[PDB]
C-alpha cells in the first residue's frame, strides 16, 4: 500500500497544491508587463532581462487597494481600480485614479468619477472613455475636463456604452459596448433599451443588520418576453467640443434585421474609416454582417448592400453562440472568419469586401477552434486536428500566399505533457507565449515567430510536481465509445492504483450543454480529484449529440429538441461505462450544474434505473423561465405556432413521479441572477406535490456560481456527504 | 436441554414459549404516520349554533336541522337538496337573527389566519327563494348580520356598506377605502394576527341602531416583500408586499367611529361621530385592544399605549342633544403593570350587566393571579369577587343571578379546565358544574350557553375521548349526550395507542408541570429516546389534559419515542410571577429551564442520555435553535420549523410587548444578544434541520435565511428544506404530509432508530 497522502477535500476547499501561472501584458512587439512581489516588471521579450516598471512603494502610499492596474498604450499614465464592487458576471463598479508615469504624480484634477461602470484607454495614445450613470464620457487627456457624449442614460432603462444583463451574459459576453477606431479618432457605442423588457424580482437578505429584505429587479427577458432594443452610434473623439454636445452618427441595422427583433452580436473595426457590424434576427438562423464605411463629404457612415454578407443555417443555429469576429487584413478590403463548410466542420474562409464568394483555406474532419493572429506571411489559429482529438488544442500557421503550406507550431513540442496548447501573440506577432493546460502540469513558454524558436520557459509548475509526487493524484483516461457509428469521446478520472479486476463506484459529472465539451485533456485540481483520490470513485463525463468542437451535425442534433437527445446519450454512456466492468452497476450516480443540473434532473426523472442518486445545483426546470436568447437559439419561440409543445414536454416537473426511485439533492442560491430560484422552487413544489422525498439546501444571498468562500466550502462539503452516504462509502 | 430429556425437553420448550408469551404477546397494530397523515382515526365533534334560548342549529347529512334542547326532537331547517341547484359549493351559511334570511358563502378565498374574501348570496327562507337583486358584491372581505332583525353590513374594497333590507340597495358609509393603505371595517395584518385576533373591525350596536367601525392607516407602515412562485404557468414570479411593522418600525394608526344605521338615507352620505382615545393614550402610539357594546347608548373601548404597560378603558355614552358620544374622565379605568406587560395578550373583554351601570372583568389580583372583578361604571374601586392560587381562564356567561366562568382551580391543575358558577348576590356561593361530571374521562372542559343561558353545551377535550353533552341551567340537569366518539373508541381499542402522563417537577422550590406521551407497553426499567416538543411562548401552556392524535402519537406508538413538553418560567395560567419572569429578557430563562427539563428527565431513569432531541414551531423553533446553540450538550439533534431568529424581524406588537423597544436607550442590548445567529459556533456540536415556508407571512423567511447564512459562514453542516408557496402553517395537504415525512426521517436517523 502507498503511504502518500490522498488529495483530501480540505486540499480542494483550502487550495493547498496551487497551479502556478505566468500572465503577462504585451505592451509592445518586444516587451511585456509581468507583475511580481507587487511590482510591475518590464521583461525584454527577446533578451529576457527584467527592468522594474512600478515599485510597490509607488502605490504602497496610495491609501487604497488597487484591484487591477491598466497601462496606457503610450505608457504616460496608468489607471488604478480601487473600491471594486462586482455586479453580474462581467458588470462591476469601482473608482479609478490616473497616475502620471512621466512626472510620477497622481492626477488630482477632473478625476474619473466614483462608482465608474467601465473605463478604457485609447487604442494608441492616452485618451480615456469612462461610463458613469449609464452615460458615456470621453477625456481627451487624463488631466483635462471630461466631455459628455450621451445624455439619455437611465438606470435599468437606457443602457449607454454598457451591455444589459441578457447581452452581458449571452450576446457580447462582456460589460463593454465602447469600441474605439484603430487610431482612436472614432468611438463606437451601443444604446440598449430595456423599457419593455420585463423585470425579474428576487429578494436580497443583505446582512444580519438589515431589518427589511431588499427586493432586487433586473431587466431579464425570459423566453418569449420582449427582448431589449439595440442601437449603434459612432462619435468623433478628436472633434469633441466642450462648447457643444458631440454629435453621434447612428448606423442603421441591416434592412433584413429591421423587419423583426435584431441582435448586434459583434462590432469589429476594419480600418480607420471602415467598421463591420454583424447582426442576427430574433430567430437565430439568419445573420447579416455589414461593412459600413465612413464618408467625408456627408461625414455620415453608410452601409453598402453589395458588401453585406448573409449566413443562414437550416441544420440549426447560425454561429456556435454568435458569428465569429472577422480578422480584417491591414488594407481592410479582405477579411478572414471561421465559417462552417458544406460538410459541417467550421473552418477558416478568406473573403473580400467586393467579392461574394467564400474561399475556405482549411478543410477536414477537424474544426478550427479560433484565429490567433494575422501577419501577412502566415495566419495563426488553434485547431483540434492533432491526433484527430476533438478535446485537444494546438497552434497552427498557414502561409497566406500558399495555403498548402500549413505548419503546426506546438503539436510536437511536448506531446506527453502538453496537448491543450493555447497562445497569446505580441503586438506585431513577433513573440507568442504558448501555454499548455493539460494533460501534464501547466507549462508556460515564450517563442519567436521569426524562426519558431522557444525563447525560454516562463513557468514549469515544477514546485507543484514534486509536491504532487508525494500525493496519490488520480489518473485521467480520455477515450471514445462508438455509438451508432458516431464516435463520442468520454473522460474518466480513474481512482489512484486503479485495477479493472476490482469494482469501483461511478459518478457521471454532466453538463451536455449545446456546443459543450466535457472530454478535454486539460489538467485540473477539482472536487473530482478528491472523490477519486480519497473516496475512490470513478468520476466520468461524456459528450454525446449536442457536443461542440465535433461538427455541426452532432452540435445541431438537439436543435429544437432540448433535454431530449443529450439526456438519452448520457444514460446510454452510463450503461456503456457499467458494462465496461470496473463500474459497480449498483452504485452509479450523476451530478450537474445549470444545464448539467437540468440534464441531471431529466436523467433522474427518466426512470431508466441506471442512476441511484443525483445532485443538481441551480438546475433549469422549465425553458420558458430561462432567458430568451439562450432558449430561442436552441428551442425556438414558445408559441403554439412554433415549438411550444417541446417547451411543455421538456419540463423537470413532468418527470417528478419517477424521482421516487432515486435520491435528489436540490441546491440553489436565493440571489441567482442567471437560473432564477424560480426554477428550483417549481422543482421542489412538484416533488412535494407528488410526494417524492428529496433533500435540499438553499444558500442565502448566493449567485449562480455560489463561489463565496464560505458557501463554496459548504456546498462541496454537503455534496461530499450526500455522495459518500449514497455510495455507502465510509 | 440436549440431555436425557426428550418429550420433556419439548415440554420445557412449551413452558419457555408460554413464559415468553406472558412477557410479550402483543399483536395489535401501532398508530402509524399514515394513520396521522390520512386521519384514519378521526375524532367526531358536535358544534351546534344556539340560534335561540331553547333551540339550536346542527348540521347532519349536509341538512341544516333545528333541535329543541328541552324536548330533544329536531326538524329540517333547510334540506341539503335545497342548495343542490345553487350551482356553487356553499362554504358556510349565516342565519339572520329573525330566521327570515340566510347568507350562502361561495368562491371562498383565504388570505392570512383570519382574513378571507368570498361571494355571498342572500336566501329568502320565507319565500324559499334566493335574493337576486342588490346581491352582495363579489370579493366582499367581511359580512355581518345585525344582532337583531335582518340588517346587513359588509366591507368591500376596504369600504363599509350597510343594507337595511336584503332586497334593498346598499348604503355606502366610508369612501376612504384603499388597498394596503386605509383599512375601514377590516383589520390590517398586525391587528388581525395580534390585537383583535380577527378580520372584523365592525361592531353592531345591541339592537342595531348604531354600527361601530375602525379606520386603520398603514400609509407609513413599512412593507415586507416576499416573492410568490404561483404555479408552473406563471413565467415571472410575483413579489407580495404586506404591511408588516417589525420591532420598532412605524405601527399603524387606529381611529374609532360610530354611525346611526337607523338614519341611513340614499339622499346624502351618513356622518360618523369619532370617539377619540383618552389623552393618556394620545401622548404616543396607542392600540384599540377591544370594543364591547354595553347598552344601546353605551360602548366600552380598551386602549393600550405602544409601551404595553399602561391601558385605559373608556366607557362612552351617547348624548341625544349633541348627537356625539362623550366619555366621562371618572368612568375611565386605568390598568398598569410594573412587573410586566398588561394582560395575558391584551386587556381582557369586559362583561357589562343588562342595566349597563355595572360590569365584571378579569383583572390580576395583588397576589398575581387573574380573577373576576366587579366594576361599577360610577366607581373607581375594583372589588374582587373571586380569589385564590388558581386563575379565572375566562367568563362564558353573565345571567342576572349567576356568573359562569372556567378556571384551573380543580385539583390545582394549571391545565385542567372546569365550569364554575357563582351566585351574584352571594359571592361566597360558588358551585362547580363539571368538576364531578366524569373526572376519569373529562378534566378539560369548554362551554357554550344559549341566548338566555337557559341551556349550555359542555364540550369535553380530555383526557379521555372528546365528549359533547347538553345540560339545562335551571337545575344543572344534563339534558343528554350529543357526541360520545364511541365509534372512534371502538377502533382505538384495536391499536396500541400510547398513554399520557401529566405531573410536575420542583425547581428552586417552585412547581413546574410537564407532560410525557409514554409509549405503549412502557417499562420504567427500559430507557427510551426522548424528543422534547417545546414552544415555551410567554403565557403559553404546553402541558395540559387534552386528548390529541398528532405526529407525537406515531412517534410514541410506532417509533417508541417518549415525547415530553415542559412549562418553565414564562408559562401561562400559572400566575403573573411565572408569566412575567421573562419580561424584557426573551430567549433567556425559558431556554435554560427547557435544558434543565431534559436534564431532570434524563435522571428520571427511563430516558436514554445519549439520545435526547427537541423540536418546535415559531417561538418553539427559536427555543429549539437556542437550546441547540446553548452548547449544553444535553440534546443530540433538533428540528426547527419556521423559527424566529433576531427578535427585531418579528412584528412590533408581539416583540415590544415582552422584549421592549429595539432602541439604544431601551432593551437594544438584549435585541442584539438574543439572536440565534450569535450561537452559530455551538451549532457545530449538534445536528440541525431548518424548515421554513417561502411565503410565510408571520415568521418571515428572512429570519430563517439569516440563520442559514450564519451556519454556512461558521461551517455548520445542517439539512434544510424550503416548502415553496407555503404559509407559517405549511398545512397544504401535500406539504403537511411531506414535512412530517421528512421530519420523521431525520428523527429516526438522529435517534439511530431501526
Ligand atoms: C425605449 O423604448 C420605449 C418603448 O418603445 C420608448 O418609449 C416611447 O417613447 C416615445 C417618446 O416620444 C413615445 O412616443 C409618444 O408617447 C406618447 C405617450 O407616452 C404618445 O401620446 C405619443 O403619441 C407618442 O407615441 C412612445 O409611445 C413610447 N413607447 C412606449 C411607452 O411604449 C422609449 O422612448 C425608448 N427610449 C429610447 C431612448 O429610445
Ligand atoms: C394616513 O396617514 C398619512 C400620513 O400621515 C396621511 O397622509 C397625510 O395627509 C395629510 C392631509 O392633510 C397631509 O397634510 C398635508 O400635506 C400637504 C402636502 O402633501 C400639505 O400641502 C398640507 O398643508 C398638509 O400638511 C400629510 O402631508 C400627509 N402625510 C404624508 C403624505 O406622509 C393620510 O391622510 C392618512 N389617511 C387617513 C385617511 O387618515
Ligand atoms: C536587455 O539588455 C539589452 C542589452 O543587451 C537592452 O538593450 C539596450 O537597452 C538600452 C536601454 O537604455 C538602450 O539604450 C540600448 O540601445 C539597447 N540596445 C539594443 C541593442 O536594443 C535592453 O533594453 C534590456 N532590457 C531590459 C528590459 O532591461
Ligand atoms: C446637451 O444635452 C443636455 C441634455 O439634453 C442639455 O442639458 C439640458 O439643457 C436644457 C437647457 O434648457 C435644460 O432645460 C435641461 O434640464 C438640461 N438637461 C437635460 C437632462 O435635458 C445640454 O444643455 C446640452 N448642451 C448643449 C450645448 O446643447
Ligand atoms: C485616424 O483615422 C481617421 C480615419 O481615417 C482620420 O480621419 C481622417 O483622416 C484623413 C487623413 O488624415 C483626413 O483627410 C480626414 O479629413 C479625416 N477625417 C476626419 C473626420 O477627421 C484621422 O485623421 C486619423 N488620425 C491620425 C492622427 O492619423
Ligand atoms: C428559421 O427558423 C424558423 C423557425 O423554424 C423558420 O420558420 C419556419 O420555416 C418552416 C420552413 O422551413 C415553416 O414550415 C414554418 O412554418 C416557419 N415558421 C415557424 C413558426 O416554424 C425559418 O424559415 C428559418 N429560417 C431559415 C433561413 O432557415
Ligand atoms: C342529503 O340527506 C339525505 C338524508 O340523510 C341523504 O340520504 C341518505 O344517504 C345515506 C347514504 O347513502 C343513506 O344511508 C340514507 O339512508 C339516506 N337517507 C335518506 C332518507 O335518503 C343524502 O345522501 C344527502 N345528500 C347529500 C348531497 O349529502
Ligand atoms: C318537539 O315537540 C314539541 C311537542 O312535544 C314541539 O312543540 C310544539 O310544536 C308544535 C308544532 O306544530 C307547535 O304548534 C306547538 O306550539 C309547540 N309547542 C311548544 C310549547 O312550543 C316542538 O316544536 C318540537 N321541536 C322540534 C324542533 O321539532
Ligand atoms: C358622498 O361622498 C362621496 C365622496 O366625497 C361623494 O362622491 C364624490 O363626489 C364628488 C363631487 O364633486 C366627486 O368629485 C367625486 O368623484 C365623488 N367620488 C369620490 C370617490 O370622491 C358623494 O357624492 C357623496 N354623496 C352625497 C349625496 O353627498
Ligand atoms: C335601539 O336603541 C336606540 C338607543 O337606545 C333607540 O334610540 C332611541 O330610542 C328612544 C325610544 O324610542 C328615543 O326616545 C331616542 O330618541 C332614540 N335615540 C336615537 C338616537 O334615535 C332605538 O329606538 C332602539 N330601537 C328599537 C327598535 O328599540
Ligand atoms: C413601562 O415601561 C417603561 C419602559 O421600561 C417604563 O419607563 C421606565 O421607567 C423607569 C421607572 O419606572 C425608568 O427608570 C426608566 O428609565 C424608564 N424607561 C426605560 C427605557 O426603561 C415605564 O415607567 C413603565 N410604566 C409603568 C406604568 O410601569
Ligand atoms: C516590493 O518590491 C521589492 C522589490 O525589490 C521586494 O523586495 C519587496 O518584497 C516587495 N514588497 C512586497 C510587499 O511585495
Ligand atoms: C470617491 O468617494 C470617496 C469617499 O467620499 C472620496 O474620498 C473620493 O475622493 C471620491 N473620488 C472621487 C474621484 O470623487
Ligand atoms: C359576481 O360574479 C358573478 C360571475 O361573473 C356574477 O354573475 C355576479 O353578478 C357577481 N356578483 C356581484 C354582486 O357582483
Amino acid at each position: 500500500a502507498d503511504s502518500r497522502k490522498t488529495y483530501t477535500l480540505t486540499d480542494y476547499l483550502k487550495n493547498t497544491y496551487r497551479l502556478k501561472l505566468y500572465s503577462l501584458r504585451w505592451i509592445s512587439d518586444h516587451e511585456y508587463l509581468y507583475k511580481q512581489e507587487n511590482n510591475i516588471l518590464v521583461f525584454n521579450a527577446e533578451y529576457g532581462n527584467s527592468s522594474v516598471f512600478l515599485e510597490n512603494s509607488t502605490f504602497d502610499e496610495f491609501g487604497h487597494s488597487i484591484n487591477d492596474y491598466s497601462i496606457s498604450p503610450d505608457g504616460q499614465f496608468i489607471l488604478l481600480e480601487y473600491n471594486y464592487v462586482k455586479q453580474w458576471r462581467h458588470s462591476y463598479t469601482a473608482s479609478y485614479d490616473i497616475y502620471d508615469l512621466n512626472k510620477r504624480q497622481l492626477i488630482t484634477e477632473e478625476r474619473i468619477p466614483n462608482n465608474t461602470q467601465w473605463v478604457t484607454w485609447s487604442p494608441v495614445g492616452h485618451k480615456l472613455a469612462y461610463v458613469w450613470n449609464n452615460d458615456i464620457y470621453v477625456k481627451i487627456e487624463p488631466n483635462l475636463p471630461s466631455y459628455r457624449i450621451t445624455w439619455t442614460g437611465k438606470e435599468d432603462i437606457i443602457y449607454n456604452g454598457i451591455t444589459d444583463w441578457v447581452y452581458e451574459e449571452e450576446v457580447f459576453s462582456a460589460y463593454s459596448a465602447l469600441w474605439w477606431s484603430p487610431n482612436g479618432t472614432f468611438l463606437a457605442y451601443a444604446q440598449f433599451n430595456d423599457t419593455e423588457v420585463p423585470l425579474i424580482e428576487y429578494s436580497f437578505y443583505s446582512d444580519e443588520s438589515l431589518q427589511y429584505p431588499k427586493t432586487v429587479r433586473v431587466p431579464y427577458p425570459k423566453a418569449g418576453a420582449v427582448n431589449p432594443t439595440v442601437k449603434f452610434f459612432v462619435v468623433n473623439t478628436d472633434s469633441l467640443s466642450s462648447v457643444t454636445n458631440a454629435t453621434s452618427i447612428q448606423i442603421t441595422a441591416p434592412a433584413s434585421m429591421l423587419i423583426g427583433d435584431h441582435y448586434l452580436c459583434d462590432v469589429t473595426w476594419a480600418t480607420q474609416e471602415r467598421i463591420s457590424l454583424q447582426w442576427l434576427r430574433r430567430i437565430q438562423n439568419y445573420s447579416v454582417m455589414d461593412i459600413c464605411d465612413y464618408d467625408e463629404s456627408s461625414g455620415r457612415w453608410n452601409c453598402l448592400v453589395a458588401r453585406q454578407h448573409i449566413e443562414m443555417s437550416t441544420t440549426g443555429w447560425v454561429g456556435r453562440f454568435r458569428p465569429s469576429e472577422p480578422h480584417f487584413t491591414l488594407d481592410g478590403n479582405s477579411f478572414y472568419k471561421i465559417i462552417s463548410n458544406e460538410e459541417g466542420y467550421r473552418h477558416i474562409c478568406y473573403f473580400q469586401i467586393d467579392k461574394k464568394d467564400c474561399t475556405f483555406i482549411t478543410k477536414g474532419t477537424w474544426e478550427v477552434i479560433g484565429i490567433e493572429a494575422l501577419t501577412s506571411d502566415y495566419l495563426y489559429y488553434i485547431s483540434n486536428e492533432y491526433k484527430g482529438m476533438p478535446g485537444g488544442r494546438n497552434l497552427y500557421k498557414i502561409q497566406l500566399s500558399d495555403y498548402t503550406k500549413v505548419t503546426c507550431l506546438s503539436c510536437e513540442l511536448n506531446p506527453e505533457r502538453c496537448q491543450y496548447y493555447s497562445v497569446s501573440f505580441s503586438k506585431e506577432a513577433k513573440y507568442y507565449q504558448l501555454r499548455c493546460s493539460g494533460p501534464g502540469l501547466p507549462l508556460y513558454t515564450l517563442h519567436s515567430s521569426v524562426n519558431d524558436k522557444g525563447l525560454r520557459v516562463l513557468e514549469d509548475n515544477s514546485a507543484l510536481d514534486k509536491m504532487l509526487q508525494n500525493v496519490q493524484m488520480p489518473s485521467k483516461k480520455l477515450d471514445f465509445i462508438i455509438l451508432n457509428e458516431t464516435k463520442f469521446w468520454y473522460q474518466m478520472i480513474l481512482p489512484p492504483h486503479f485495477d479493472k479486476s476490482k469494482k469501483y463506484p461511478l459518478l457521471l459529472d454532466v453538463y451536455a450543454g449545446p456546443c459543450s465539451q466535457k472530454a478535454d485533456t486539460v489538467f485540473r485540481l477539482n472536487w473530482a480529484t478528491y472523490l477519486a483520490s480519497t473516496e475512490n470513485i470513478i468520476v466520468a463525463s461524456f459528450d454525446g449529440r449536442g457536443s461542440g468542437y465535433q461538427g455541426d451535425k452532432i452540435m445541431h442534433a438537439i436543435n429544437r429538441r432540448l433535454g431530449t437527445f443529450e439526456v438519452e446519450d448520457q444514460i446510454e454512456a452510463a450503461r456503456q461505462f457499467s458494462k465496461m466492468g470496473f463500474v459497480d452497476n449498483k452504485r452509479i450516480a450523476i451530478w450537474g450544474w445549470s444545464y448539467g443540473g437540468y440534464v441531471t434532473s431529466m436523467v433522474l426523472g427518466s426512470g431508466s434505473g441506471v442512476f441511484k442518486c443525483g445532485i443538481a445545483v441551480a438546475p433549469v426546470s422549465r425553458w420558458e423561465y430561462y432567458d430568451s436568447v439562450y432558449t430561442e437559439r436552441y428551442m425556438g419561440l414558445p408559441t403554439p405556432e412554433d415549438n411550444l409543445d417541446h417547451y411543455r414536454n421538456s419540463t423537470v416537473m413532468s418527470r417528478a413521479e419517477n424521482f421516487k426511485q432515486v435520491e435528489y439533492l436540490l441546491i440553489h442560491g436565493t440571489a441567482d441572477d442567471n437560473v432564477h430560484f424560480q426554477q428550483s422552487a417549481q422543482i421542489s413544489k412538484a416533488l412535494v406535490d407528488v410526494g417524492v422525498d428529496f433533500q435540499a439546501m438553499w444558500y442565502t444571498d448566493e449567485d449562480h456560481g455560489i463561489a463565496s468562500s464560505t458557501a463554496h466550502q459548504h456546498i462541496y462539503t454537503h455534496m461530499s456527504h450526500f455522495i459518500k452516504q449514497c455510495f455507502s462509502l465510509p
